């Protein structure tokens, strides 16, 4: 259910960082609306530890969409700037030229992600979600509303 969804930030220019309003504590829905443009060759969705680039905040949750050969989603933690152990969906619902509507949810031990309605991943918290504060938007995507349900 997207009732207690709030919609802050409308069509924000990409790449987009910004503030977290409240902790991801179990229950909370993040919730992105966009489209992938025709010439994408991936974007990614960031759950960050701070927005520092030099050196490269801490990603919880990276997840990315590729769209070269026949796309998939990559999801990985970034910690010391170095990247963790790839967990690759192959089953991926983003095309080229298509809406979207990602619904990440924070539950105790794992991101539950679908998008448009459908379940799409599973994704096991490897840093305490307490430590997230940042949303990054990177890529080459379009997005409409970005939003929060705590
Ligand atoms: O793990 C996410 C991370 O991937 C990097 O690229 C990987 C690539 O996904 C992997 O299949 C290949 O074998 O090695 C590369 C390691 O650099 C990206 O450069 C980075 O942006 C993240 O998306
Ligand atoms: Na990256
Ligand atoms: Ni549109």
């Amino acid at each position: 259910s997207l009732n207690n969804l709030q919609n802050i930030i409308y069509n924000p220019v990409i790449p987009f960082v910004g503030t977290i309003p409240d902790q991801l504590d179990p229950g909370t829905l993040i919730v992105i609306r966009g489209h992938v443009p025709s010439d994408a060759d991936r974007f990614q969705v960031d759950l960050q530890n701070g927005s520092s680039m030099k050196p490269r905040a801490d990603v919880a949750f990276h997840f990315n969409p590729r769209f070269k050969r026949a796309g998939c989603i990559v999801c990985n933690t970034l910690i010391n700037e170095k990247w963790g152990r790839e967990e690759i969906t192959y089953d991926t619902p983003f095309k080229r030229e298509k809406s979207f509507e990602i619904v990440i949810m924070v539950l105790k031990d794992k991101f539950q992600v679908a998008v448009n309605g459908k379940h799409t991943l599973l994704y096991g918290h490897r840093i305490g979600p307490e430590k997230i504060d940042t949303l990054g938007i990177y890529g080459k995507v379009n997005i409409h509303s970005i939003g929060f349900s705590f």
